[PDB]
């Protein structure tokens, strides 16, 4: 697989990756982070966990992979990948998988899901792994979560994800304390109720 460090990429094979994974008690794979900020911020806060960001365009991960290397944040690693070109080396490695949608074709449609494609989620995870999905960024925001009722939860939300081998364990709103790892608070953005949601699952 191809590891990003600034303007450069370098091949790391499975044998080398195994030596890296084995040094940590927890491994987390992070998809959809935009520029890898989430990987850097969480690595700095949890030195015992290895955080792995995967994005398809090398320039996406240039800034934070360089920051991580310069600041000796050795538990943050950044890898080229996508649904269509996913690194086999990372299958079965994650104690936690966090998906900040969108990430390409992953979970792209609620009405015609590519189940063969979405099976990546369970196959990244270890058997007792946890998946966290942050919803609200996709252009479709579709799931109507603003005024969640037990009927909609049981008849719509839970079945959509059980069809991808995910059993829902937690649902809730994101707060500004939780946005900070994902997004800069102060960077220039469009002005505009813009809610974001966090859903956690275990394997079925």
């Amino acid at each position: 697989m191809k590891v990003v460090t600034g303007k450069s990429i370098k091949e790391v094979d499975k044998n080398e990756l195994v030596n890296i994974l084995n040094a940590y008690k927890k491994v987390e794979v992070d998809l959809g982070t935009g520029d890898g900020r989430y990987v850097y911020k969480n690595a700095k806060e949890n030195s015992g966990t290895l955080f792995i960001g995967i994005e398809p365009i090398q320039k996406q991960l240039e800034n934070y992979s360089r920051k991580s290397q310069k600041e000796n944040i050795t538990n943050a690693i950044y890898i080229l990948g996508s649904v269509e070109y996913f690194p086999d080396e990372l299958l079965g490695t994650a104690d936690k998988l966090t998906i900040i949608l969108p990430w390409g074709s992953l979970l792209q449609s609620i009405t015609n899901p590519n189940y063969e494609k979405n099976s990546l989620i369970s196959n990244i995870l270890k058997s007792n792994g946890i998946c966290e999905i942050v919803l609200g960024y996709s252009q479709e925001y579709r799931l109507e979560l603003e005024n969640l009722s037990v009927e909609y939860l049981k008849s719509t939300v839970i079945p959509i994800f059980e069809k991808n081998n995910l059993h829902l364990t937690e649902f809730g709103s994101l707060g500004k304390k939780d946005l900070k790892p994902i997004e800069s608070t102060w960077s220039k953005k469009l002005s505009f109720n813009r809610p974001l949601y966090q859903l956690k699952f275990k394997k079925m």
